[PDB]
Formats: structure tokens, sequence, C-alpha cells
């Protein structure tokens, strides 16, 4: 998919799973440091992304997802084998 | 402690637990993204820091330790109650 639609939905998801304001979400926003996600929020987020984009984010790959950009970069790469 | 001695030892530890070159470690180095630490390397690192500086890094606080600077900033803050 073109990034625009992809970023639109991720933003909508992140704002739904963490209950922060949609417009306070930016490419460089850190999930744990800037958005205040805890252990359980992360699990819920990674799974929300896994269902919307129908991907699988292995625990190895989740270690490298710190920012929204990381989320987008991964989704775009590991959706097409 | 003054940061210099603290940074000296952390560098020595990170280089020991991850087997990367000491000089390739910088303040902004990401543990999982730049240094290639896996799940088990992280556990071993957090515990190595916990024994050298005799602190306790709760799982809540470990979520916010992405870079070497984060490691240093935390150690310096949460060592003096
Ligand atoms: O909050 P907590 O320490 O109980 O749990 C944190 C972890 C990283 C174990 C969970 O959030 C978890 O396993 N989530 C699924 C995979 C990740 O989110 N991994 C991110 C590692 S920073
Ligand atoms: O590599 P893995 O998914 O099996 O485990 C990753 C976690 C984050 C569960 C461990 O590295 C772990 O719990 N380590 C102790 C606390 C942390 O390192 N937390 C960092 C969260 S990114």
């Amino acid at each position: 998919s073109s990034l625009k639609s992809t970023f639109d939905d991720i933003k909508k998801i992140i704002s739904k799973q963490l209950s922060v304001e949609e417009d306070k979400i930016q490419m460089n926003s850190n999930f744990t440091k800037d958005l205040g996600a805890d252990s359980l929020d992360l699990v819920e987020l990674i799974m929300a992304l896994e269902e919307k984009f129908n991907v699988t984010i292995s625990d190895q790959d989740a270690l490298k997802i710190n920012t929204v950009q990381d989320a987008i970069d991964y989704i775009e790469k590991n959706n097409k084998q």
C-alpha cells in the first residue's frame, strides 16, 4: 500500500490503544517514552497492527519497534514476502 | 558519581555483554537497533548494570531504556533515593 493510507490507520490505531490525541502522534514518537505505553499496551498495539494489516510481528522484530516510523517501515517491508 | 567514570564502566560492560567494539559504542547507540542485542542479551545487560551499580531496574523502567544515554541517565537518577 501507499504510505498515506497506511499511516492514516496506524495513527488511528495508536490513538485508540494508548488513548492519546491523534494529532500528538508523529513519525518520531516513541511508544514507551513519548506516548507512555506500558507492557500490556505494547502487546495490545502489536496485536492490533497484526490484525489490521494481517502480518505477524515476531518477538525478535518487536524489539526493534520503538517509534511509529519503525512500525510503518516494518509493516511495509514484512507484508510482502 | 561523576559521569565520566560511570560512562567508562557502562561502555566496558556493554562491550562485554554484546561483544561489539568499545569504540563503536556512543551515547546515542540503540541497544537493539544499532548494537544487535536480543531478548537474552538485554536481560544479561540490565542485570550486569544492576550488579555493578547496585541498583534495581524494574521492568517498567527497562521499557524506557533504548539507548546508552538512557542507561546512564537512569543509573544516575535512580541510584540516589
Ligand atoms: O511490561 P512488561 O515488562 O510486563 O512486558 C514487556 C514486554 C516487552 C515483555 C511485553 O510488552 C511484550 O512482550 N510485548 C510483546 C512484544 C513486544 O512488545 N516487545 C517489545 C520489546 S521492547
Ligand atoms: O527476546 P524476547 O522477546 O524473548 O524477550 C524480550 C524481553 C523484553 C521480554 C526481555 O529482554 C526482558 O524482559 N528483559 C528484561 C527487561 C527488559 O529488557 N525490558 C526491555 C523492553 S524493550
